[PDB]
C-alpha cells in the first residue's frame, strides 16, 4: 500500500510516517513546506530518521504550489494533517494563513483526489471545533468554533463531506484533542511550560491555570490514525474523537512538571487569550467501537518522555 | 439611525437599500465592487434610482481595499450581504473568490466592527449551508453543506458567532431560501428560463426537473429583512431561516411561465449538477415568532413580476437596462 501523509514534517506527522514504516508492506511519501509557528531547524530532527528509510519519499513543496495529478498518481490512502494551527494566533492579520492553508489546500487537495481511487481520506481536524462544552463531547453535537482557527478547521471538514457526497471520496475524519509528548510544537503549552522551567524562567499561564485539556499522548495520538487505516469496519463518511487518558488542569500539570525536575517554579499569570474554551473532554465511545482505540499512556509517563525530549532538544 | 448595505448594487441589496430609504428616519450607505456573476452593466440599473435620495450614499469600492473604520464611525447597523453567490459555479480554480469573499471580506468586517458599539451586524447567509435534509429544516438542525459555495458562507456564520462570543458584536444571521424575483441575477434559474422562453431557446433543465426548492420572493424576504432590524425581541445570537409562499419544482415553474407567457418551451434536460439538493424547504416557525414574518407574494404573481422584468431589462429601452 503507498501512502501519501501531508505535514508530515510536523509533531504529529513525522510520529505517522514513523509508525506506518514498521510495516513492511506500507510506503509512505510525505510532503511539508516547512511553514507554520515551529521553526523549521526544529523539525529537520523530526524526519531526519524518516530520510533513511527506502519506502519513504519526501516532498519539500507547499500543497498549492505543486503538481497534485503527478504526487497522487499512484496513492492508496491520503492521511491530511498540512494545516496551520494555534488557537491562539488566528486573530486580526494573522488569519489569512489559517484560511489558505486549512481551506485553500483541502480544497486543491480533494480536488486533485475526485477523480482519483483512493481506498481512504483521513482528514484530520481538531476538538477546537466543538468550542465550550459541558461534559464529554461526541461526535453529533453541532460544533461552534470559538477561536476563527477553529472555523477554518471546520471548513476543512465540511469541504470533506462535500467532496465525499458528490465524488465518493472516502473520507473519514479524526478530531484529535491536545496531543502532547516528544516533538510537541513549540507554541504549545507543555512544550513551552517545560522550556521555561529548565531556563528558570517564569511560567507562563494563561487566566488562572485551573482550564483542563483531554490531553492525548502522542503514541495514542498515533495507534488512534494508524487504526483508522487499518479497522476492518467501514468508517467511510464518519467523524471521530481521539482523546486521552487522564484530564488535567494546567495547575496540575506544572506540579506533576515540579516532580519529574524538583523545582519550584514561578508561576507568571497573564491575561486569558479569547477563542479557548475552559475545558475540551472527548467522548472516545465511537473511537472505541470503530477503532478498538484505547489510550494507554498516563500523564506522569508522558510528561516525562516530553520534559526528556525538551531537554534533549535544547540541551 | 445609519444602516451600511455591504453588496448594495447586487439583486438582493439593491432592493433592501430601496425598502430602507422608504423609512425618512433611515440614512443608508451602502459599497459594492460589481464583482459575482451579474456584470456591471446590469448592475448599475439596480440602484438607478437610489443616487436620487440624499439620505443614500454609494461606495463603488472592495471591502478589502477600503478604509473600514471611516466608513463605520457612524453606523448603527450593517446589513452584509456582499459575497461570491452560485452553488454551481463554486468548483476547482473558481473557489479562491468564494474563500475571498466569503471568509476573508466576513473576518475583514467583523475584525472593524470589534471597537465600534453597533446596535445590530446582520449577517446574510443562505439555505446552501444545510446541504440534504428532508422536510422543513430549523436553525437547530446540523448544517452539511453539499457544495463549496455552502462552506464558504457557513464558515461566515461560524466567524459571526466567534466575534460574536468573544466581543459581543450584535450579530443577527438570516438564512435565505432561493430569492427571485424583479432584477434576479443572471445566473439563477428563473432569469435564465425566462430569458430563454422569451427567446424561443430550449429550456437548460439540471436532472429531471423534479427538484424543489423553497422560492422566496424578493418583497417577502425584504420584509424578513426590515424586521431582523425592527423587531422588539431580542434576537442577537439566533440563526432565521427567511423562506417563500410556496415550494414548486422545476417543472412546475415552468409550466407557470408557459401560462403567464402564452407559449409552448423545448426541454433540454442536462445530467444533474454536483453540489445542489434535491429540495430546499424552510421551517419559518422561528421567524413567525420573532420577526412576525409571514410571505404573502403567491408564485404565480412573483413569476409575472419577474416575467416583466426580464422582458423589460433585455428590451434595453427603459433607463435602468
Ligand atoms: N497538536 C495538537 O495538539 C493538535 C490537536 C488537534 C488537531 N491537530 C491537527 O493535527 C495536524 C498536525 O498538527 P501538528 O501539531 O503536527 O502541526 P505542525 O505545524 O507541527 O505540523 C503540520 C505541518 O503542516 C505543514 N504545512 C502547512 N501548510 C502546508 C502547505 N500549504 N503545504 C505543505 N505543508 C504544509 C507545516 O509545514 C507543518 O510541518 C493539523 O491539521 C492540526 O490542525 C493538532
Ligand atoms: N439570491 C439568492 O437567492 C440568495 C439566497 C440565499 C442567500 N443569498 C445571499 O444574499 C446575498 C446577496 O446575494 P445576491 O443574489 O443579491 O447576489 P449579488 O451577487 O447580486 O450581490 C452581492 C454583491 O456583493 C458585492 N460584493 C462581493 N464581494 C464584494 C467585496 N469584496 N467588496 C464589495 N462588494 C462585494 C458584489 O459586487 C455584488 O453586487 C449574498 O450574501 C448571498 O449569499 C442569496
Ligand atoms: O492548535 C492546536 O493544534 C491545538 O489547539 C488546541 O490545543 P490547546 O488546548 O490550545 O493546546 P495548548 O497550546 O497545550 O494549550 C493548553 C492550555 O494551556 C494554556 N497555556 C498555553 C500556553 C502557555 O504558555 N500557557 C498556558 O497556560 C492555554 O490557555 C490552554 O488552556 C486544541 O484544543 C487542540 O485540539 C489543537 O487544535
Ligand atoms: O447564492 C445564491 O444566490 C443561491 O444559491 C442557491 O440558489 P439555487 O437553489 O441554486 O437557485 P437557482 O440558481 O434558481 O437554481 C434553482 C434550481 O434550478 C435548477 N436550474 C438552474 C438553472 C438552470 O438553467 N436550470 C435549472 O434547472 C438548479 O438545478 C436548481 O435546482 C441557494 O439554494 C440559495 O439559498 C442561494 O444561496
Amino acid at each position: 500500500m503507498k501512502i501519501l501523509v501531508t505535514g508530515a514534517a510536523g509533531f504529529i506527522g513525522s510520529h505517522l510516517c514513523q509508525a506506518l514504516l514498521k510495516n513492511s508492506a506500507y510506503h509512505v511519501v510525505g510532503i511539508d513546506h516547512f511553514i507554520g509557528p515551529t521553526p523549521a531547524t526544529l523539525k529537520t530532527g523530526n524526519i531526519q530518521s524518516l530520510e533513511l528509510n527506502s519506502r519513504f519519499q519526501f516532498i519539500r513543496e507547499d500543497i498549492l504550489n505543486t503538481d497534485l495529478s503527478k504526487l497522487l498518481q499512484d496513492i492508496d490512502v491520503v492521511y491530511h494533517l498540512a494545516a496551520i494551527p494555534g488557537v491562539r494566533t488566528s486573530w486580526g492579520k494573522d488569519f489569512q494563513p489559517y484560511v489558505t492553508n486549512n481551506i485553500m489546500v483541502t480544497q486543491q487537495l480533494l480536488e486533485a483526489c475526485k477523480h482519483i481511487k483512493l481506498d481512504k481520506f483521513i482528514h484530520i481536524s481538531t476538538s477546537s471545533v466543538y468550542g465550550e462544552k459541558s461534559g464529554a463531547v461526541s461526535e453529533d453535537l453541532l460544533p461552534i468554533p470559538l477561536s476563527p482557527y477553529g472555523v477554518t478547521k471546520l471548513s476543512g471538514e465540511h469541504l470533506c463531506h462535500v467532496y465525499h457526497k458528490n465524488f465518493h471520496i472516502p473520507i473519514v475524519i479524526l478530531r484529535y484533542f491536545t496531543v502532547y509528548g516528544p516533538r510537541q510544537r513549540p507554541d504549545m503549552a507543555f512544550h513551552r511550560l517545560i522550556k521555561q522551567m529548565l531556563e528558570d524562567k517564569p511560567l507562563t499561564i494563561f487566566g488562572d491555570g485551573t482550564q483542563t485539556r483531554d490531553f492525548t499522548y502522542i503514541d495514542d495520538c498515533i495507534r488512534g490514525t494508524v487504526a483508522a487505516l487499518e479497522t476492518k469496519k467501514n468508517i467511510i463518511g464518519e467523524v471521530i474523537n481521539i482523546g486521552g487518558k487522564e484530564q488535567a488542569s494546567i495547575l496540575d500539570i506544572i506540579s506533576m512538571l515540579e516532580k519529574i525536575s524538583g523545582k519550584s517554579a514561578t508561576k507568571n499569570f497573564l491575561k486569558s487569550v479569547p477563542g479557548e474554551p475552559k475545558q475540551t473532554w472527548a467522548d472516545i465511545s465511537k473511537a472505541s467501537t470503530l477503532l478498538q482505540y484505547s489510550p494507554t499512556v498516563s500523564l506522569s509517563d508522558g510528561l516525562e518522555a516530553e520534559y526528556d525530549y525538551i531537554k534533549q532538544l535544547y540541551k
